[PDB]
């Protein structure tokens, strides 16, 4: 079993609630499965390129028939490192993902990551009743830290990081997911230890269950 | 009155349904208001740095009472462009954004545009019951481009680029929003170039009364 533990904060566990459950999930989940692989995909210090002109006039290219040497080499390191990170993503079998909401969403770059993995005829196709997912076999963490409170009730309609990351897990064919909150500390700064470690305790048990 | 014509398509008017409609309608306003000044702020080729620890380092910085001269180069040059579109965008009197939906939602560079503008103490504050936008006086137009049809229905839920927008602009004191889709063109290809057609009617009328 391959998982990816996709961190998108700049901040490590130190000083980061969102870091803190996600670390202590992970290495509950490395002491009930010692054998299973655990690549960390720090999204802040992994090259996720932008869909951009380069990479569009790529995409021209492969679909005119021409090969990877009628690039650019801007478009060739753009090119190979989201082919990079989609093979990466199609092959492992679990994913966590630790985001803040940052103004009512994730950090930029965990859209740039979904533009990498999601793809047509490697990760979703085209069918008569419209697009279906073709990953088999999956799992979804979602971990996100927000300083109010969005994981019920009405103002879970403005969790767009949460619901959009899902909707996108959800179309590529992981529709297995589970989400852990750590919230409210910004609300309450003093039960924002409490709400941590009650998070924490949260996430050590599901990690004897993913 | 001063106009942002913020795009966030790698492809020219020429080449995409959302910046050919965007186009026929800022060029519609100009015409209708030649004295409004019209700035383009192509988020493709604008610097637009992503909140990262070098951001953290230098707000850290600012917080501790330390000047501009406490940050290294590279968290000078991150704060100084975050700076220039933040005071671009809380001068300007309206707003136009055009954008496709890749995945769901937007490029990520409007995420990326948005943590630049969305900042406590310039654009919104915290309050008793809660965050509050500090702008007023302001209007803003989303040109959104999209394959299918979520305008409007069931699959409004899943919108989450105009959605998300909606919400941010909202929050920082942009209440105030018209909402135009370029949609289906992916559904019905062979209708394509009428709901193009439309659409550029739309945005022409809207320019009018903008
Ligand atoms: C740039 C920025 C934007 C934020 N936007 C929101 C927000 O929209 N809603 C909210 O409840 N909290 C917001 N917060 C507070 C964070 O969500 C909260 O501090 C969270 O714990 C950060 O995650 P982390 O501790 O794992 O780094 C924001 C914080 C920052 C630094
Ligand atoms: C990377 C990518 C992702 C897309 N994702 C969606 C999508 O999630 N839903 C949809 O209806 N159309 C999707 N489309 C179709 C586009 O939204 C449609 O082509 C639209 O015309 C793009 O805007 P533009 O023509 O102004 O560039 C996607 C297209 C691309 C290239
Ligand atoms: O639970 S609360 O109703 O008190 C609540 C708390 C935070 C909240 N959002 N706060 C922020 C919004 C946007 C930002 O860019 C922030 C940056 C730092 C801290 C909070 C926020 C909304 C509601
Ligand atoms: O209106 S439809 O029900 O036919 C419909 C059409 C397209 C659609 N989404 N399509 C895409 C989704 C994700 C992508 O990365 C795409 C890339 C190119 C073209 C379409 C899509 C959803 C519904």
């Amino acid at each position: 079993t391959k998982v990816l533990f996709i961190t998108a904060n700049p901040n490590s566990a130190e000083g980061s609630f969102g870091m803190a459950v996600g670390e202590a999930f992970i290495e509950a989940y490395k002491n009930e499965h010692p054998q299973d692989e655990v690549v960390t995909i720090d999204l802040f210090n992994t090259t996720v390129p932008a869909i951009d002109a380069d990479v569009f006039a790529a995409w021209g290219k492969f679909a005119a028939g021409e090969g990877f040497e009628a690039l650019t080499e801007v478009q060739q390191q753009k090119v190979a490192a989201m082919n990079t990170n989609l093979e990466t993503f199609m092959n492992a079998d679990r994913y966590v993902f630790v985001t803040p909401m940052w103004n009512f969403s994730y950090p930029p770059v965990v859209k740039a990551y979904l533009d990498n993995v999601a793809i047509a005829g490697k990760t979703f196709k085209y069918t008569e009743n419209g697009p279906v997912g073709l990953l088999e076999g999956k799992k979804a963490l979602h971990i996100q830290a927000t300083g109010g409170v969005y994981s019920e009730g009405a103002y879970a309609a403005v969790d767009f990081g949460r619901n959009h990351l899902k909707t996108v897990l959800g179309f590529v064919g992981v529709n297995d997911t589970e989400y852990i909150a750590v919230e409210g500390m910004n609300a309450n700064p003093e039960k924002a230890q409490e709400i941590k470690e009650a998070a924490i305790a949260n996430a050590r048990e599901l990690a004897k269950r993913f």
